[PDB]
Parts: structure tokens; sequence; C-alpha cells
């Protein structure tokens, strides 16, 4: 088998994407983000506490014909920005892009935190990062992707997100179509559970490229490139006022600046992430200080290739019994 979903941005800046998702008997469609950094499908439901919902489009398990409470079953997760999420489970069944998989874990929220209940566009979030970080509670559930594997026609997904643009998730199968070149693929390490692997460099803009190793996470659920604090003031060292900002939470630059280009190394093989990607817009409306899109991983305690740089690529996230990443220019 096979499945194919469009995603799309959730408004002008990129700052998530959304597929939609059948679940339940009769279909219920809910729009999730896509998270290959983590491994919990949650979504907003009817047991979501009535004042934390705004919005959103609702799971009610008691609609679904094929819904079955996983008794005893909890889970509470904690994301990398500060926002959470805790409940029980249901098993469904669950399409994306025409794959079906029986026996899913549906974890029903019970609470979200306030990020999640001001963001009207987001119904949940549907894990494909490794099953070992699934937070349910006794018995740990795996993610949809682990379970579609062996039915699909190749162990993989590949995400190819747009740049201010709907894009692709695709589920057993790699369209040669989508991509430009050959596709570069690298070692992955799931000791921390995550799609993480080790860039060959980088360059800023027409610079050299400068080769040293960069451990990191292909994370889609991340809007940002956050990368050691090094390589980032090298790139914003190259834009006329840009400035790390304490009071703002990063770096900054003047709504003027055409931003430089910056490359990454995947093996032998160069990814360039356009200056455009790299802009986040105004801090506040009316402003002119931007927020930059390369940002400092000190204090994350990780890299993470979050959507400003897999957005410059397509990506095959390759789940074979040797897991690996591919890269391939588009």
């Amino acid at each position: 088998s096979t499945g194919s979903a469009t995603t799309t941005p959730i408004d002008s800046l990129d700052d998530a994407y959304i597929t939609p998702v059948q679940i339940g008997t009769p279909a219920q469609t809910l729009n999730l983000d896509f998270d290959t950094g983590s491994s919990d499908l949650w979504v907003f439901s009817s047991e979501t506490t009535a004042s934390e919902v705004d919005g959103q489009t609702i799971y009610t398990p008691s609609k679904s014909t094929t819904a079955k409470l996983l008794s005893g079953a909890t889970w509470s997760i904690s994301y990398g920005d500060g926002s959470s999420s805790s409940g029980d489970v249901y098993t469904d069944t669950v399409s994306v892009g025409g794959l079906t998989v029986t026996g899913q874990a549906v974890e029903s929220a019970k609470k979200v935190s306030s990020s999640f209940t001001e963001d009207s566009t987001i119904d949940g979030l549907l894990g494909l990062a490794f099953s070992t970080l699934n937070t349910v509670s006794p018995t740990q559930q795996k993610t949809f992707f682990d379970n579609a594997k062996a039915s699909l026609d190749s162990p993989v997904f590949t995400a190819d997100l747009g740049y201010h643009a709907p894009g692709t998730y695709n589920f057993g199968f790699i369209d040669t179509t989508a991509y430009t070149g050959s596709i570069t693929y690298t070692a992955v390490s799931t000791k921390q559970g995550f799609w993480e692997w080790t860039s060959t460099g980088y360059a800023v803009g027409s610079g050299t490229f400068k080769s040293t190793s960069i451990d990191g996470i292909a994370d889609t659920g991340t809007t940002l490139l956050y990368l050691p604090a090094t390589v980032v003031s090298a790139y914003w060292a190259q834009v006329s006022g840009a400035k790390s900002s304490s009071s703002v939470g990063g770096y900054v630059f003047p709504c003027s600046a055409t931003l430089p280009s910056f490359t990454f190394g995947v093996g032998s093989a160069r990814i360039v992430i356009p200056g455009d990607y790299i802009d986040f817009g105004p801090i506040s409306t009316g402003s002119s200080s931007c927020f930059g899109g390369i940002q400092s991983s000190a204090g994350i305690g990780i890299n993470i290739f979050g959507d400003v740089a897999l957005k410059a690529a397509f990506v095959v996230f390759n789940g074979a019994t040797t897991p690996t990443l591919g890269f391939a220019s588009k």
C-alpha cells in the first residue's frame, strides 16, 4: 500500500503545516501537524476541557463505530517550546492520504496548554519519530508509520514541504518526479528516539564551505533551524544590523535587509536554503525588526533541522531495519 496527502502552511510565515487525517467510522477529518520529532498521535476531542478549545475540530469517539477505549491508558507530553497536552487513549481506524491503519492509538486530549488552544488551525499532532518516544502508559503505543510499515510497498515516508505553498507527505514510495538530481542518504542514530543524523558542514551565502560535523535531528514539527552558536553567529554576521536580542528571544535583523542563503552538507551533497526562507517577518505588527529563521541551539541540548531546512529539500525518512535519511534538492 501507499498513501499521499497534501500538507498546507497554517499561515503566511510557514509556522507549521497541517495535513488532513481521517479518524473513525464514519470518518472524522482533523487537520494534524505531522511531527517527525515526536511519537504521539493526539487530538482535540469531545473530552478536551471546553475552555481550552477555541475553533479546533474535535474527535468524538462516541460517534465512531470503530473507536474502542484503550482501558487504563493515559498519556502526557511536553514539547521543546514548553507546550504540553495529556489525556486518555482510544484505538480507531486512521487514514492518511488513502493509507489506512486499523487499531491505531488515538490519544484524546483532556488538557492542552495555551499555545495549542490559541492555534485554531491545528487539531492535534501526528508523531513520526521512533515509537520508543511514545508517552502512552502503561503500555507504550506505536506511531502511525510503525503500524503502517509492514503493509507499505517500501518502509519509508517522505516530506516535501513548501515555501509559502502546500507540499506533500507520501508513505510507502519515493516520488522520483518530486526532486532534482539524486538523493543522498546518511546514517541515522535512533538512540534518542529521533531521526538524528550528522551534517557534514555549512556555508553562508557565497562563502567557502566549512567541513564540520553537526549532529542534529530532522524535525518537521519545529519551525526554524537551530544550530550551534558558532554557526549561527557566522551567518548573522553577514547581515548588516543583525543582533541577538534577549528581549525578543533570539537573532533579529533589519526588515530592510536582503538575507544570504545558508547551505548545509549531507555527505558530499549540499542543500541550499534561500535567504528568503530565513525571513520570519516583523517581531510585532508594524515593526522594522524582523525575526530570523536560523537560531542558536544553545540551551536546547540538540541541533534541530526544522522546517526552514527541510522545506529546501525532498526528505526521505527510511524506516528499514537500519534507518537512514535521504536528502535531495528540488
